[PDB]
């Protein structure tokens, strides 16, 4: 907070990403949050409470008129990644002038997160409408692109051009190799993985790292040159993947999603990085996530999703 200055919206719900030692210390900073709610925001956010999970820890959240509960964290999740179902799903009769208010508070703050979920979302309908997509193999690779003539045309032009493309990991999708498979294949298989992501450019721009020691799952890239929430490798963190079960805990991660479960391996506490500034997991690519990523969803099959 600076001296003299109110917290902007996105940077008081920052702050209550997180857990409590009791309801009233959230109240509290919920009564900040109130003083930089936009006009459709309010009535969820006038609603604060908490669930007891279990030793001194309550988690912070909103009761809806549905007497649902909906944690800060969710809040958090939908807003910052402009997530509209979500947000007019929570948020009840909100206007579309009222979501799209949060336009410039993420355009200030230089939230990153909108994009990610854009591109998550058009990832995940790919996979849905052309699962032939849904690979990670030479083979598989080739199949779809045979099922997809317009896409490998394209994709074979990038080739013959050259110019590395920039992956939403900060790695890059690169065309040095012998067939255009063998890129595809070295591009997606380094991706995946605990990231480190701020914005730049009012949010035009994102710039994003790895971060090894949350990355309990690697298969033979920009790595960041720190950790940002536990300096000089504490032992919290050298030793963040021990018993890890990627069968059980089903992602490449640990220590790297604020809205996971807090009991669980994958939680982690944010509160204390800027409102431009948050952790994710991004799983290994399949094709279709390389497909996804590039925004070149319009080339599979006669016209898209």
């Amino acid at each position: 907070p600076w001296p003299g200055v109110p917290m902007s919206f996105f940077s008081n719900l920052r702050a209550v990403n997180k857990l409590y030692p009791n309801q009233a210390s959230f109240i509290t900073d919920n009564t900040r949050l109130l003083t930089s709610t936009p006009a459709g925001f309010t009535n969820v956010l006038n609603a604060p409470s908490v669930r007891n999970i279990g030793n001194n820890r309550f988690q912070p959240g909103y009761q809806l008129s549905n007497n649902q509960f909906v944690s800060t964290s969710d809040i958090n999740r939908i807003t910052r990644n402009n997530d509209v179902p979500n947000i007019r799903g929570v948020f009840q009769g909100i206007s579309d002038p009222q979501i799209n208010s949060l336009s410039q508070l993420r355009r200030v703050d230089n939230v990153p997160d909108f994009n990610y979920h854009t591109k998550q979302t058009r990832s995940n309908a790919v996979k849905q409408n052309f699962p032939e997509t849904n690979v990670r193999t030479p083979e598989g690779v080739q199949n779809a692109l045979q099922q997809n003539p317009r896409l490998h045309s394209y994709m074979q032009s990038l080739k013959v051009g050259g110019t590395g493309i920039l992956l939403a990991t900060g790695g890059y999708f690169l065309f040095s190799a012998a067939t255009l498979v063998q890129d595809i294949i070295n591009a997606i298989n380094n991706t995946g993985g605990s990231y480190y992501v701020q914005g730049k450019d009012a949010g035009e721009i994102a710039e994003a790292c790895l971060l090894l020691q949350r990355t309990c799952r690697q298969d033979p890239v920009t790595i960041c040159p720190f950790d940002p929430l536990l300096p000089n490798n504490p032992p919290e963190l050298t030793n963040m993947c021990q018993g890890f079960n990627y069968e059980v805990e089903k992602t490449v991660c640990r220590g790297s999603d604020p809205s996971a479960d807090p009991d669980s391996p994958q939680y982690v506490d944010i509160s204390d990085l800027p409102a431009g500034q948050t952790l994710m997991c991004i799983e290994p690519y399949s094709f279709g996530d390389l497909v996804g990523d590039l925004g070149l969803d319009w080339l599979l099959g006669d016209e898209g999703l």
